DNA sequence: CCGACGTCGCATCAGC
DNA sequence: GCTGATGCGA
DNA sequence: GTCGG
């Protein structure tokens, strides 16, 4: 309804981001972004803007600009400086950011072509990257997301059937596509007060070729590619997987979070500050008077943290907001 | 006026 | 060689 | 860039 100022906002977030190395000037930008995109109504001035919450004045003289002229100079400048394009387009690769696309760009390196031609140059993340640089701006049919579920709870399972593996983000909540795969694993032998346990799973996923690469790999955290495997039909593109391995006791702390939306974990929060409570990643722990969070509460499942700051169980159907 | 604005695991660099 | 800092993604 | 202490 105002896409062509959500896209204006959109893309002076990048550059932001992207140019200018200013990453709060982007998240104001992508905020403004937002607040608009679920504003029921055509925009008629930037005064009209100015009334939501992360609207001020220098986003209000925009609006009010590309509402007259149709555009606003600074981008169209922006848009055709070879400099600032090439330095906001390179960053849409994987594991190159703003800086090392300033420093590509400075030595001549502009393009997917000049990457193509500069392999040694890039470290192992980079070229992944740029190896799966179309794959990796596509979305997931939640038909393929299911079976990438199949598969991964399957060989999961059969490392060891004590593990417990949740996919959790877009997918558990139900859209009908994702931008990546989100798998939170635990096992009864791993607690916080608690060793190979996430390596033997990328093992099998790799066993079975089902994960093709690797982004990152420690003892907690899981980075990498995988692809379902070819049906006569074209093969699937190359998709990111991650895979986390969380203790016991904040493991379903983990699965709420992962599972979000963004905007219902920031309400959630908010609300469990408000009836005493303190929500991270991790833990939900009892803020005392002073307001000091003292021990951890035990946590057995999603409910569980519910019930603790009295709220109504919610089916991540329904975690839109 | 002027500081906050998410935080953290992992890879890899800069410094010693 | 080790330790902390920075870049990156999410 | 926006907000708010
Ligand atoms: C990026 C981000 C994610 N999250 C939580 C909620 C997300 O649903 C969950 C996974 O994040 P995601 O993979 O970036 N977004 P998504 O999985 O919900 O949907 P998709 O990956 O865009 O398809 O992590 C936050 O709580 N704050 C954030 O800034
Ligand atoms: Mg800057
Ligand atoms: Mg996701
Ligand atoms: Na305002
Ligand atoms: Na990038």
């Amino acid at each position: 309804l105002n896409g062509g100022i959500t896209d204006m906002l959109t893309e002076l977030a990048n550059f932001e981001k992207n140019v200018s190395q200013a990453i709060h000037k982007y998240n104001a930008y992508r905020k403004a972004a937002s607040v608009i995109a679920k504003y029921p109504h055509k925009i008629k001035s930037g005064a009209e803007a100015k009334k939501l919450p992360g609207v001020g004045t220098k986003i209000a003289e925009k609006i009010d600009e590309f509402l007259a002229t149709g555009k606003l100079r600074k981008l169209e400048k922006i848009r055709q400086d070879d400099t600032s394009s090439s330095i906001n387009f390179l960053t849409r690769v994987s594991g190159i950011g703003p800086s090392a696309a300033r420093k590509f760009v400075d030595e001549g390196i502009k393009t997917l072509e000049d990457l193509r031609k500069n392999e040694d140059k890039l470290n192992h993340h980079q070229r992944i990257g740029l190896k799966y640089f179309g794959d990796f701006e596509k979305r997931i049919p939640r038909e393929e997301m299911l079976q990438m579920q199949d598969i991964v709870l399957n060989e999961v399972k059969k490392v060891d059937s004590e593990y417990i593996a949740t996919v959790c983000g877009s997918f558990r909540r139900g859209a009908e596509s994702s931008g990546d795969m989100d798998v939170l694993l635990t096992h009864p032998s791993f607690t916080s007060e608690s060793p190979k346990l996430l390596h033997q799973v990328v093992e099998q996923l790799q066993k079975v070729h089902f994960i093709t690469d690797t982004l990152s790999k420690g003892e907690t955290k899981f980075m990498g590619v995988c692809q379902l495997p070819s049906k006569d039909e074209k093969e699937y593109p190359h998709r990111r997987i991650d895979i986390r391995l969380i203790p016991k006791d904040q493991y379903y702390c983990g699965v709420l979070y992962f599972t979000g939306s963004d905007i219902f974990n920031k309400n959630m929060r908010a609300h469990a500050l408000e009836k005493g409570f303190t929500i991270n990643e991790y833990t939900i722990r009892p803020l005392g008077v002073t307001g000091v969070a003292g021990e951890p509460l035990p946590v057995d499942s999603e409910k569980d943290i519910f019930d603790y700051i009295q709220w109504k169980y919610r089916e991540p159907k329904d975690r839109s907001e």
